[PDB]
């Protein structure tokens, strides 16, 4: 109860004393200040004073960074963010989760940087899709740098899907081309075909039938594409759009190949009409 708020202040006081400096001790005691800020934070949190818990975690982060302790600074920034989420102020957490990720790569633990960015992306989805797409791209860049290519592609996938949901189809197209190259490099051909489905859905949605047909043409040189169901289905779709056959276009857009796509593409297929 009130016991805990009392303790939190005692801890901030001790923190401040540790940072105080003297001719006999001429460098603040950053390590001990950090411990105390951590303890203030935990106390405020238990007392349900979330905003105060968050400010204490920021002090702890500062203290750790000042003590060259990058992993622990990062951990503390993440805790401040999670206080902000818990307060229904997730937008305000972003800056701190980003600061943490910089500290995580600086430290030689880039996986952790990419997961903090992924995690934040997902929590930003209900709030601002653009920023969510941005975090996911940031996560992908990190994964790419430490050469984790499955991981980076997966994240670009998330951004592709959300750009479709946002109806930024130009961007969605660029994102899907990038995905497709990555899976092509990794030689994951079955997944390339699916990207081609999505690429065509997007282009038909822009009513850019030429671009749509170009994706299919380009994909013929991806091994195993010409003889796949995926390609058969896209050829039927294009044919139907070209001949303006509504029955066929609706049928294809509602076949399992297409409706089992990720939700954002399946929907985009649902809404497609003959020109």
């Amino acid at each position: 109860a009130a016991q805990k708020i009392s303790e939190a202040h005692e801890h901030i006081a001790k923190a401040e004393k540790y940072l105080k400096t003297s001719f006999m001790k001429w460098k603040p005691d950053y390590d001990s200040a950090a411990s105390e800020y951590a303890k203030a934070a935990v106390a405020f949190k238990n007392a349900k004073q979330l905003e105060q818990a968050k400010d204490a975690y920021l002090q702890e982060a500062e203290a750790h960074a000042n003590n060259r302790s990058l992993f622990h600074a990062a951990k503390a920034f993440e805790q401040a963010g999670m206080m902000l989420k818990d307060l229904q102020r997730m937008p305000e957490a972003v800056q701190y989760i980003e600061k943490a990720s910089v500290m995580y790569v600086e430290n030689g633990t880039p996986d952790t940087a990419a997961m903090a960015l992924d995690r934040a992306g997902k929590l930003m989805e209900p709030l601002d899709l653009s920023k969510a797409v941005h975090l996911y791209q940031q996560a992908a860049a990190v994964f790419e740098n430490e050469e984790r290519l499955r991981q980076a592609a997966e994240l670009i996938g998330k951004a592709s899907r959300l750009l479709v949901r946002q109806q930024k189809f130009d961007e969605a197209a660029a994102s899907l081309q990038k995905e497709k190259s990555m899976y092509k490099e990794m030689e994951n051909y079955p997944t390339c075909y699916k990207k081609c489905i999505a690429q065509v859905l997007v282009q038909l949605h822009r009513a850019d039938y030429v671009a749509a047909q170009k994706c299919v043409r380009e994909s013929y040189s991806i091994p195993g594409f010409s003889g796949s169901e995926d390609c058969a289905a896209l050829e039927d779709l294009l044919q139907a759009y070209d001949e303006q056959d509504e029955e066929q276009l609706l049928r294809v857009c509602r076949s399992p190949l297409v409706t089992y796509m990720d939700n954002d593409y399946a929907k985009l297929a649902i809404s497609l009409k003959v020109p």
